């Protein structure tokens, strides 16, 4: 049937200056097809776990078990001998009291914040935060303050202004790979009265001993109210977790929207969850070697003069518009290199970002060779870098 | 650490008002642990697949194949070679023009909503639709105007005020079995120049050509421009769809933060939905025998003098208030009738829900034992029904 002129309107104004404009009639995101030889930077599975065959396996024979079917809420599923022991030993790994599975990081995130937030709530947010803690500060009407990236002092002043409130962070940042001043915020949260929220998605299992994060690595896991994370990152699986150090997960079950209203992890997913954190806590070979890869394609790309503002596995080339986005995007695609387009509304619209995501697979020949192209581009390419 | 007082407060509060008052010291929705021996209508998987030999043994093997490494957002999946043939095949099976795939029914409603809505759009939403759609209306920014439950008169009144819209519905309503007007909902859209949103999470699977669906049992789908559904009920598995008679589908993807931010479902899980597909079209006779108890059972407990309003497999005992409510809960499920618990935010505090979700592994002399335990219930005068 057709559709009412308003809904029309915009789908047509949409197709026009988001498919349209661009080269290849396609969203800017989507680029040229990826050969088998190129270099691929795009995944969130910093340990390359996807087709660990232990994995696999124990996933495999948990789903052939007998299946109780449990097609339901969570909130019907969260007496003591119905929550997974995935829960309990997430919450002996980071070192949190208790543990509560989410359809994913972004629903750990809305569920968490919908929970502990009133109307007008103080949530100092940086501004570089996962768009999923915006988003859960606005649903439940909490009054957001943004503060400039990383910027602890800007943050002080906010507090002093505002008051007591929920300090909100990536303990690494998706779009940059930047690392939060989490001691700092630890201090700060002390000397003002606040509660501290991490999201740990880009640090939990690459980061700290056996990879319980960097809470854990800097100690600091006693002094943090809340942490989060998405699992569908170094645990290569769809779903997230909110620790607590509190019993603010007794309550979360039956007050989180998506947690009332939205289907459970079936137990044999659960299963599986505990194989990837046997691996993971074993995986001191792949953590070294992503962490000596990093740091070798940041230093060699800092070298060239490029803004790498990263000091983790995701490194960000600064791109600036869309236009000067798309050659750039090109050019790497081109010469085998597939980064990750982050443009609006992830980014603003001048401030793009072409992001690297790499993994414990990445050899020192392939870093070699993203520096080569990088250099490149920046010498031959007729384009710019932030 | 210990909560700062604006958090400590609510959750005080809460575990007070929610938890305290119950006989047993737990949330509303948790009663006591059922036997093998049991009844249990809480499962939304109406056809009884979560178990089948075929369903686990497609998943488990295309599961152990040689998986890619795609754990990012479906934005980036979008090109014709990324996209799942259960896409296509979906939209054949329920005659819609394109489906898209989402990681939950909720996801569905709420990227759909978001695609389709300009802040201040007419949302026409009836009072028991779906919360994901009340959320999904919320978050775009949208103009809510609630109308009575199948009340066309009182939607008439609504959209002659308020002009053209989206028109918002629950096929088969999730807490009461009710089913929509959808013939008249048509008519009203077309007269009034409104698009039309119809989620089938209810109806898909049970109802319908080879289970295609209410739509296509009345043979109105192809004058409805939207229709969403979870397959996390009939379909037995953790995702969602969003079906379109037209072109939002190709911006869906890239506008709807769910859909963005959030992973992807993997290649794995569409295949073992291609095999559910093909069991839910032949599952003729299961449909049948569930249609035939849910009757069986809507006579019976309406002939005791309970309200039942349902007309499908979701059956809700009206227990009024909480206090009432958990006595209801408690002599039910000591006599072998286990049931879900829907009260806040699902209702109104004073207009909670005992919801019974059948199945087709329900058999007669189950169907006659819960009309029993009923009937005795009514003559107990520990409590009543509404
Ligand atoms: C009518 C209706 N729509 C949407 C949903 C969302 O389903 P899902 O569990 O797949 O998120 C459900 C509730 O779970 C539902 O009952
Ligand atoms: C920092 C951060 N937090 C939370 C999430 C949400 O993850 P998920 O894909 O599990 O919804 C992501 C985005 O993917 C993320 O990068
Ligand atoms: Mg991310
Ligand atoms: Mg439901």
């Amino acid at each position: 049937p057709q559709l009412p002129d308003f809904i029309q309107n915009k789908i047509d104004h949409y197709i026009e200056n988001y498919f349209d404009i661009n080269k290849n009639g396609k969203h800017l995101v989507l680029g040229k097809q990826a050969s088998p030889d190129d270099i691929i930077l795009q995944s969130n599975d910093y340990l390359a776990l996807a087709n660990h065959p232990l994995i696999k396996a124990r996933l495999a024979k948990s789903l052939l078990e007998e299946q109780q079917s449990l097609f339901m809420s969570a909130s019907f599923l969260q007496n003591d001998y119905d929550k997974p022991m995935i829960e309990k030993r997430l919450a002996k790994f980071t070192g949190f009291d208790e543990c509560l599975l989410s359809q994913s990081g972004w629903n750990a995130n809305v569920g968490l914040l919908q929970t502990i937030c009133q109307p007008n709530t103080n949530v100092y947010i940086d501004f570089f935060a996962h768009m999923s803690l915006w988003e859960g500060a606005r649903y439940a009407n909490a009054q957001a303050h943004p503060f400039m990236h990383n910027n602890c002092d800007h943050l002080r002043m906010l507090i002093q202004r505002h008051g007591p409130g929920i300090i909100v962070v990536d303990s690494i940042y998706s779009t940059l790979g930047t690392i939060a001043p989490l001691a700092e915020l630890v201090n700060i949260s002390k000397e003002f009265g606040c509660a501290l929220l991490v999201d740990e998605s880009h640090s939990l299992g690459t980061h700290g001993p056996n990879g319980a994060g960097l809470l854990a690595e800097l100690g600091l896991t006693r002094e943090v109210h809340f942490m989060t994370a998405s699992l569908a990152k170094t645990f290569a699986y769809r779903a997230g977790a909110i620790w607590c150090n509190n019993e603010v997960n007794r309550c979360v079950p039956f007050i989180s929207y998506p947690a009332i209203f939205s289907s459970t992890l079936l137990p044999y997913e659960a299963a599986g969850l505990e194989t990837t954190l046997e691996i993971i806590e074993s995986a001191d070979n792949r953590r070294q070697h992503l962490d000596r890869m990093a740091r070798k394609l940041r230093i060699g790309l800092s070298q060239l003069g490029l803004t790498i503002r990263s000091e983790s596995q995701i490194i960000g080339l600064e791109t600036g518009d869309e236009r000067n986005t798309e050659k750039v995007r090109d050019y790497l695609e081109s010469n085998g290199v597939f980064g990750s387009v982050f443009c609006r509304p992830a980014t603003s619209k001048n401030k793009n970002i072409i992001r690297l995501s790499l993994n414990s697979d990445v050899n020192d020949e392939q870093i070699a060779k993203i520096i080569e192209v990088c250099s490149d581009a920046v010498n031959y390419g007729d384009f710019y870098f932030r």
